């Protein structure tokens, strides 16, 4: 599994981070309450806790199941 | 007056930063608009402008009343 | 063209970053979701894609139009 340029397309199904926490769940707002909420990013995919790139980050990511860790890049690598 | 491990149980009355600057109060959005609220931390004791670890942060701190600074740890001892 | 103080009252039509990004209007919430509005600060000149002082930060700043950065200080360097 991959992504392309920044991961803003990126639609696969990915959920782990760099330092192999759990993503959160986009619609949720526990442990970590945000913006990034498929009424306001309608286009980009957030689907359960799947990495994404709503808003234009480096790569995909995903807020955190780890209260004391907000969010993180995903365990993901860059297509050939 | 003091906190055990990393404060999570704390519930005393010290209401001010390693800085000396006044906590604002949990219920207010006012100088710094947040989330630390009742409604996301049932069991937290989120309580005037006590200083508190509602989520996970290493020891009790409070939003301050200096619109400059959100937020910092209290002014407290480890037991 | 320059600040005064930490830049409260500065009421001029600057609205580039130090890294030369374009403001975000105050009263759009795109990219950008904000509290810092004419409403909950009330004389603080909060008009257009201006850059301000709002909220007692060191100097004038904004939101930007970069989706990924959130806000800087503007390109103004204090009165002599
Ligand atoms: O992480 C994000 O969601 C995204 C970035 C983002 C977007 C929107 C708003 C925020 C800011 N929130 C906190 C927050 C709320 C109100 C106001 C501010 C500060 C102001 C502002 O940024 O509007 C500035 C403006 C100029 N001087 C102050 C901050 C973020 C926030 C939201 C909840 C909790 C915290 C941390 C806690 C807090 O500050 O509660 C601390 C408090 C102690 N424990 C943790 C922080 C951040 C990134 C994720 C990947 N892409 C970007």
């Amino acid at each position: 599994d991959c992504y392309r340029g920044d991961g803003q397309s990126y639609r696969g199904t990915l959920s782990t981070t760099i330092t192999g926490r759990t993503c959160q769940s986009w619609s949720s707002m526990t442990p970590h309450w945000h913006r990034r909420i498929p009424l306001y990013y309608p286009n980009a995919g957030l689907t359960r806790n799947y990495c994404r790139n709503p808003d234009a980050e480096i790569r995909p990511w995903c807020y955190t199941m780890d209260p004391s860790v907000r969010w993180e890049y995903c365990n993901l690598t860059r297509c050939p």
